[PDB]
């Protein structure tokens, strides 16, 4: 009759470890942490399963290298793929070098996917998103629905952080969109943010922030990625990715029908087709419900046809 | 060097069990059901005490009728119930003022924008440690009826329902915002129409009457006492939220001496500021017409 | 093609309940804050609309997501994953049959969680009109009354009720065994809080006789009414162990074909609770003068 | 009149990064990394992030400065014997000095006697000095609870003594909501054997997972202990834990450290629940002691 949630981790790293975590501590469903090490996710799992016994929670974790043990799954998310490339310097190569393999490996992921499970709610994490996303959805040949990139929530999330670190208010109340390719051509709506549906520029009225410190937080918006690779030193941010892709999955595992800015398959939407897209949408049982199409300004949208021609 | 929050429920109706109900699930801080009748709080305690050990939380209620017992309490929401209940507030008020000289009093009693006042000049706080839970109820409510016609997560659907809490409130409907779109977009879509909006405005004003002639007896407490809740949530946990509730006002709005509800910033300090929203002349004459009925 | 239609492939859980009364909107109330599913608040009254429109108010208010509803028609029911029972002997019982007809209509594959006393008579009315198999039609009372046990113990012990485990275990009533000298404190067996000092035996014999008159300490109390808070707490507690499959260990009323020695009865006794409802029953190792007071419970029955 | 927690941890690596994770999402204060290196603003900034994701109120900052440890409600160590003997000295000055009314919680190894050391130098009274035990017992009840396939959240056991090889993991005495494992032995759900194993397996648990992970050991359950702990003196939840504390005659030792059951609240060590041992056991407790 009922039966639990089966979450797929397609990448045991930094983010995966974290994602298992919180889907365990919350009960949302058993975790596979699949990894090309199989100790790497066994660690996490089994590390989570002796954290599930301190926080009493009954669900549990699984490492794995093989693909069959994904099977059944109702979400798998990605983060699988390549992220360095030690034998080269830093000078001898870009991110582009890394996009041709990273495609392969996303099909890889998608035909298994489509093998064990036909029916899961694909999120990916692996970047540039909106390309690789892309990979998935020819790969898995899912609907335009079951096929999602994780991005702008953390985006967004990011520039209402430095909303509401400012303003010294809780940012459960800052609401923004960032929209636009998952990279350094985004587009932080910073001049349409909400506080608890007040326009963000009253408080620029008051003296609370100033249209300066907007622009800035946008460009610190943008650069947030690099930000914290430098300060990590060694690795990028996971904390915050991971917290997102969980947030999306239990808007799907639990048709939450949250408003989540999302990287999305366009046929029609902003005057682009047939190319993956930061934008806001409803996420529900059936994955991407509804894709909102913001009215955007000529500005905005020349930023956004640049976006998309880059990607 | 560390100490549970003691949240004190003067008043065990309805309202109050449920609020301690939250509470003491939330793991939020000891409550003290205060009620004239004293076994209604004993009672809710026990019972709540029994749902306690069912869901693994550890803190601790109790009923009483001796106001010795709210001592030391960091909140105080008051649902016990014009002038026969304006009264009743000085006699909290001044009991508070002695046992719970720190607190930070909520009050739910109507008409709200009056009894509030008479807690102000009782307990003899200042202004920023004495609010009114309205506007956090009456906002969600807009919100709700927005989210059902959108069928979107409430999470997301902000907005503010200022004034005092009656039928002179005013649901900035027009001002409702999705994950900070402006609610206008899902009007040029078809999500819904303004002729909904301006429906959805009348409702918020009625809901409090909707429920009562719903229930047949008695009126609601499910909502009441989770934003009271919430509103006692931000204060002891300083989250800062920004939360629509009755403020005493000393100029905003072109008011003073009055309690008004509006958006404020809820922490450590009570109400830490006012935000005092940018009105048309069209809000403003609702506003200072809700003023004058107060 | 066909593996890419406009299908959902999950769904909210849906827990109907049948009577809105206080311990209906109590549930709701928690089930809709902790986000486990759909709530049906279904009475023969208005009373289910109210608790539904107020309780949607306060999901608002939380930020949460799910769906309440009120009704008087049992087409609201349909495709329930719980059914959940307060309305309400001899009246009551045929009352469990109307309610079983509907949810087998209905709710064919939903996990019945009775609560209307007798405890142990109403839900075996309820497993003979329903038809459904015994392991989806459980009787809500060892965990309200082992609870109890194990927080008048936590209370004395000034310790965390989350670590004292206990089994109260019998019929929903004066017949209950509340077996109070097996209590566990985090492992510990209670008898070192009894040589520590913290506690006497003599307590511990009282404690038992006021578990078992927990449920008239209340009425009396109240004045007006029953407990409602927890019998909603310990049913809601209930249900989620089935629609999330948590395997939880929980004392409750089961249906018994040789435990024990007894057949074709409701007794309650620790279960596991999960997808399929009772997956286990746990057969307590009973002394010469417990399987007394266990025989006296089903007679009674 | 009322203020958030300060929860400061000492060691901004995997073990305080899931610490400040857990505590920022819980919402159960403000956290401050500390950490010799930018190690900690990058957890701090990056779960400043997630907070804005959770809609979670509270803030947490990184640092290399004890000044920003002042009025710590708790302080979680894992920064680091002799050599890593000195840090604790240095560490607990720090504390001593910034945060005199802290809770200490340490966890760097060997607990027992990492602990002693912030013990004496931090000055502070037995019971605000406590050692992260919960992990330990934790780890033996999963496998019971793996192997009966019944949810962990009714499985309670302790697993005493010192916080290496020397523990000692009390299968025998486990309950399954009450109910003696023993019972679960004649129902054939598991076996003497099998649980003689765990008990060898919670004993090399720490040591498995050093092997699997391959860099570095374990981090996210003994990241949700010592927040647990935490949080059971923050908010007075008089909770019973398994956790090393400071003896004085309790099992027949004094001035050692030392595995056992306790009762958390705002008193830290609220109380020491001494076990009724066997020979058996006890010989091990004392093999245990002369070890640490």
């Amino acid at each position: 009759a009922v039966r639990r949630n089966k979450i797929s981790l397609i990448g045991a790293g930094n983010i995966g470890g974290v994602m298992a975590y919180l889907a365990q501590l919350k009960e949302l469903g058993d975790v596979v942490l699949f990894d090309i090490a199989p100790k790497l996710g066994e660690a996490k799992a089994l590390d989570i399963m002796h954290a599930n016994a301190i926080y009493d929670t009954a669900h549990k974790a699984i490492g794995t290298a093989n693909y069959e043990d994904i099977a059944d799954s109702d979400v798998c998310i990605i983060t699988a793929g390549l992220a360095k490339l030690p034998n080269k310097k830093d000078e001898e190569w870009s991110r582009d070098d890394l996009v041709a393999p990273n495609s392969k490996i996303m099909f890889t992921i998608g035909d298994n996917i489509k093998k064990y499970a036909p029916n899961a709610f694909v999120i990916c994490i692996t970047n540039p998103l909106d390309v690789m996303v892309k990979m998935l959805l020819k790969a898995t040949g899912f609907p335009k629905n079951k096929v999602v990139g994780m991005g702008g929530l953390l985006d967004s999330s990011r520039m209402c952080h430095y909303i509401a670190d400012k303003l010294n208010v809780n940012p459960r109340y800052v609401h923004g969109s960032c929209i636009g390719g998952h990279g350094d051509s985004m587009i932080p709506l910073v001049n349409h943010v909400t506080v608890n549906g007040i326009p963000i520029q009253l408080f620029v009225e008051r003296g609370d922030i100033t249209q300066a410190e907007l622009d800035k937080i946008a460009q610190r918006t943008i650069g947030s990625g690099m930000e914290l690779v430098q300060l990590y030193g060694n690795g990028s941010a996971y904390f915050a990715p991971a917290t997102a892709a969980i947030e999306m999955a239990s808007a799907y595992l639990n048709d939450k029908k949250s408003v989540i800015v999302c990287s999305c398959y366009l046929e029609g939407e902003y005057g682009h087709s047939d190319v993956y897209l930061g934008t806001p949408a409803i996420i529900g049982a059936n994955g991407i419900e509804k894709i909102i199409t913001l009215k955007l300004s000529s500005e905005e949208q020349a930023k956004l046809d640049a976006s998309v021609k880059e990607i």
